[PDB]
């Protein structure tokens, strides 16, 4: 009980895996089944029977052998078995479930029965770590250092590449404040050198607003319940206001587009493109608002601490759509799904398109009114944006390959060269 936070550092590290490795324990152990060839596994029974039985909230020796039974029942030789292969439909294997959860009892009981922590389970535990629940279990605060956007986090999460440092660090989650940062910083950029473009000036004074109030530190907010004051006194006043928003391990996108200055109707834009979404929802939905007023500071507050408190992602949807009047969107803008990745800059960015929507709509006097060259003027101007990140990112990497030419090596070479073939390249001299 005192020494359950020391232990369970421990065995993450003890269990720490390379991605390529764990694939190969993962292989090794489908091929091993094929001996015995015995039900086949099924995924979605087990992760059915997983949630159920964490839920009785057993201790140690009782949960072993009901993670032995139900891994059984699933197609599964043995527990360990289960907890090395398995992954649900959102791509989670149960560790990274327990951990994205917030459930590190469970967590543990599954490091005492053989899963294995690669990247992917230690960045997920990493952000857990950073909440209340990590705080009531016994966990300390995050080491400092762990405050920078890595490397391979900052190029990564901008260009699409999936790839992992000689570190361990995957290019994959990120911290509401690193990142929220760079969107903040990335939009300031994109205004400032299109100075005529009035809607990116009001963007970007959202989110420079918004990255201000919040005072992020890793995942928390740290000016608590004055954000939302202040928050909610922007809307209520008529200003575009980006309100940050998470839950337990995820981050999406929300922002609030006024009619216009001391008007109280507006539009609310919401947004996940990963965890917690049916697919046919991935993307953005925008919601009318008709009386602001829903959007209280309680609102706010809850929506930017939504990961540290350890609210769920029905427990957040509930509210967003309360703050909307119970009504349901008028508008959804179909966007790419994004799994393994807690969507910090996906989510943020993706929500800026529907922001461009909203002040198309608005411009033109009503969503009924769009016609269809509004909608690719939309677009054209969205991905104007976004072709201005990935121009000044892949510039960003190409300077700095060159300020050192020795993982940022593996940054341009993988996935940006070799899952990017359509895209004018950079080289990489060789010294």
């Amino acid at each position: 009980k005192l020494s359950a936070p020391l232990d369970m550092l421990k065995q993450m590290n003890e269990s720490t895996m390379e991605q390529t490795k764990l694939d190969e324990l993962r292989k090794k152990m489908s091929l091993q089944a094929e001996i015995l060839n015995k039900a086949k596994a099924d995924n979605d029974m087990f992760f059915r029977l997983l949630i159920e039985l964490m839920s009785l909230k057993l201790q140690g020796e009782l949960f072993k052998e009901q993670l032995s039974k139900i891994s059984k029942e699933s197609g599964y030789d043995s527990a360990q078995s289960a907890l090395i292969q398995a992954t649900n439909s959102e791509g989670q294997s149960p560790l990274q479930y327990a951990l994205q959860k917030q459930d590190f009892s469970t967590a543990k009981y599954f490091l005492d029965n053989g899963a294995k922590a690669g990247p992917i389970e230690k960045a997920v535990f990493e952000i857990a770590l950073d909440s209340k629940a990590a705080k009531e279990f016994g966990f300390p605060p995050l080491p400092p250092e762990k405050e920078k956007l890595h490397p391979v986090k900052n190029f990564g999460l901008v260009l699409g590449i999936k790839t992992t440092s000689v570190d361990g660090t995957p290019s994959q989650f990120g911290h509401i404040a690193p990142t929220y940062q760079l969107m903040t910083d990335s939009v300031s950029h994109f205004a400032k050198s299109h100075p005529g473009n009035k809607n990116f000036q009001e963007i970007a004074n959202a989110f420079q607003f918004s990255n201000e109030a919040s005072a992020f530190k890793f995942s928390t907010p740290q000016r608590n319940p004055e954000a939302g004051n202040d928050l909610a006194r922007r809307i209520q006043g008529g200003e575009l206001t980006t309100i940050p928003v998470s839950c337990k391990g995820h981050a999406m996108g929300l922002s609030y587009v006024p009619d216009g200055p001391g008007s109280k109707s507006g539009y609310l834009v919401y947004t996940n493109r990963g965890l917690g979404a049916k697919s046919s929802e991935h993307g953005t939905h925008i919601f009318r608002i008709e009386d602001s007023s829903k959007i209280t500071p309680e609102f706010i507050n809850n929506m930017t601490s939504g990961h540290s408190n350890g609210a769920s992602h029905d427990e957040i949807m509930s509210q967003i759509k309360a703050a909307a009047g119970n009504k349901e969107p008028i508008h959804h803008i179909k966007q790419k799904g994004q799994k393994n990745d807690n969507c910090t800059i996906a989510n943020s960015k993706s929500n800026i398109e529907g922001i461009l929507l909203c002040q198309k709509a608005r411009e033109v006097g009503g969503f009924d009114k769009l016609t269809e060259s509004d909608m690719d003027s939309v677009k054209k101007e969205y991905k104007e944006f976004t072709k201005h990140m990935r121009v000044e990112k892949v510039n960003e990497l190409a300077k700095a390959l060159k300020e050192n030419p020795q993982p940022d090596l593996n940054n341009l070479t993988k996935e940006y060269l070799k899952q990017h073939p359509n895209a004018p390249k950079l080289k990489q001299t060789l010294e």
